[PDB]
């Protein structure tokens, strides 16, 4: 009931650890922090204003702008002004998706699609509200 | 790509949760004189008293980093060197649970506890498989 909150934190921590482990080599090849790598994955989902990314990243606006500016200096991201992945940022994300999808489908292979669907619906509602809350104060 | 769609959504969901949390806890962190990342090491330590190496490979980050955050926490007296929490660190974690609890609660008080629980059940196995996978590396 609050232990649900604790569990979600444990789960997130573990996902993050797994990702950090599965993406170790790749992020070195590109010389990118998980911090930087995260924004690309973020932009991989859809384009974004530079002001919009600040809102969907939460921490200091200044921290996020520097990271975006840093991904521009590396030419992994490009302009319109909107911010989108460069052809190079795109190749990185394909390799990232390649790995993540590989293990992800290994881990859910005994799951019937309809079990995952219903679980995904409930999380979407929660993702929705999370975003609305985030939108307000 | 069916699954690949589920990872993207999962990636977006986790980023949204982290963004909310950061916004929700910014003042408490500031009141205790710490940064988000320091507060993170603190929540982990609430899970259990871990040593330096443990917190480094878990979060999956470089050398100086973790140690640096831990030196700052021990100078702020929120930790007790192993590395454990202190009455003041324990107080912070408590204040954080309360905030996260009211918020999680008011964002899920219309759900079926049977609905929340089949969801928790599916995620616990995925956490369990993530965890057993991370052992292999
Ligand atoms: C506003 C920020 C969140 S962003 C600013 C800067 N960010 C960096 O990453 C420092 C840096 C610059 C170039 C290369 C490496 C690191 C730095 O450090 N930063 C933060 C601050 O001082 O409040
Ligand atoms: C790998 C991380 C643990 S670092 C990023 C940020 N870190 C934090 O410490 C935020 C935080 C605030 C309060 C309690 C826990 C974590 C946060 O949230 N984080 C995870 C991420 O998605 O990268
Ligand atoms: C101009 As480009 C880095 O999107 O091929």
């Amino acid at each position: 009931i609050e232990d649900h909150i604790s569990f979600l934190e444990k789960f997130i921590n573990d996902v993050n650890t797994l990702t950090a482990k599965l993406l170790k080599d790749l992020q070195t090849e590109y010389g990118i922090s998980a911090e930087q790598s995260h924004v690309l994955n973020m932009l991989s989902i859809e384009a974004l204003t530079v002001g919009q990314i600040t809102e969907k990243q939460g921490v200091n606006k200044a921290a996020v702008s520097r990271r975006v500016k840093k991904l521009l200096n590396a030419e992994l991201v490009k302009l319109e002004k909107i911010i989108k992945l460069s052809n190079k940022g795109k190749k990185y994300i394909k390799e990232r998706k390649a790995i993540m999808s590989h293990i992800a489908s290994d881990m859910t292979s005994d799951f019937d699609s309809k079990e995952i669907e219903k679980v995904r619906q409930v999380l979407e509602i929660i993702d929705y509200r999370i975003q609305s809350y985030t939108s307000k104060l």
